[PDB]
């Protein structure tokens, strides 16, 4: 699985490349999607104008770079929307509200079969925690699969954080552009190998396939969206949890929300540690160093 990391790149910029690429991700069962789109200015809660559209399945070791500039959106549509229309492939996200919005808005197409990874791990940290805070693909990938993120080109990042040129407009992009554009997708379908088909998982894929089929409801009107999901950005709509997830976990040790007993505090420090060889598991006056003349 950490092949997909090695996964390189094809730019899709012709109406001939873009028919290969939709008969091989016509063959797939996942698919990783992302959006890079042109910076907004003003810093408001929509994507701008589609650049590229990044997609990476399980049916191919590659990323495909769809250039919607050059392509237009028309064009792109007319060959990927039964594809984007067909629940029987799992469209792989991670935070899909405002990608959902840019393509129902932009494009006139809603996904279907969608799954939000992102949502994933908050339904996860819902269930044994009481946790409805977002995280980041970095913190992520960390604790789901152990792995440091490769961070993209710091020009690409600074460039796009000072949000007073679009970015994604020019053309053709540098090579460190589309290797930056490449990164989400190879990491979305990397995490999917840990959350889905995995009994050590907490939660049913089924649950959130629903939960997050609320977010593409919500979000997919055909028009910019006023009311968010969320009370804040960084958060899961509680109401949608206790629904799709169930009820909220906690300490099994102390009965406080905000951990699980791995992480208990008053469970490490109450454990028996031995005070004369130093080993948990025994005190001291059951210690066979101590006292040999317990053998
Ligand atoms: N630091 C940033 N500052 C401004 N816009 C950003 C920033 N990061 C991402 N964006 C915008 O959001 C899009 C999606 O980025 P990402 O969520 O990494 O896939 C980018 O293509 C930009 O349009
Ligand atoms: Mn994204
Ligand atoms: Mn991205
Ligand atoms: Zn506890
Ligand atoms: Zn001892």
């Amino acid at each position: 699985s950490s092949m997909i990391l090695k996964y390189p790149y094809r730019v899709v910029d012709t109406h001939e490349k873009l028919k290969e690429a939709v008969t091989s991700l016509q063959g797939a069962r996942s698919i990783a999607l992302d959006i890079e789109a042109f910076c907004t200015t003003d810093q408001a809660k929509q994507l701008g104008r589609i650049s590229l559209v990044q997609a990476c399945s399980d049916a191919k070791p590659v990323v495909f770079l769809f250039d919607v500039l050059t392509l237009t959106p028309d064009v792109f549509v007319k060959d990927m929307q039964s594809l984007l229309s067909d629940r029987e492939i799992r469209k792989l996200f991670f935070d899909c509200r405002r990608d959902v919005e840019a393509l129902s808005c932009q494009l006139g197409v809603k996904p279907e079969g969608v799954l939000d990874l992102q949502v994933f791990f908050t339904a996860i940290q819902w269930k044994l925690r009481s946790v409805n805070r977002r995280s980041g693909m970095g913190y992520v990938l960390k604790s789901v699969a152990g792995l440091t993120r490769q961070e993209g080109d710091s020009a690409v990042q600074t460039a796009m954080t000072l949000g007073n040129r679009p970015v994604w407009d020019i053309r053709p992009l540098p090579d460190h552009f589309l290797e930056y554009a490449a990164g989400d997708v190879r990491h979305i379908l990397l995490l999917s190998n840990y959350l889905v088909g995995n009994k050590d998982v907490p939660v049913d894929v089924v649950a959130v396939e629903r939960l997050t089929a609320q977010y593409v409801e919500h979000y997919a009107v055909g028009k910019p969206v006023i009311t968010e999901a969320d009370a804040t950005p960084a958060e899961v709509n509680r109401a949608w949890l206790e629904r799709y997830i169930g009820p909220g976990g906690g300490c099994h040790f102390c009965g406080a929300k905000g951990h699980t007993e791995a992480e208990c505090f008053k469970k490490q420090n109450g454990k028996a540690k031995c005070s004369f060889c130093g080993e948990v598991g025994h005190t001291a006056r059951n210690c066979f160093k101590k006292h040999p003349q317990l053998l």
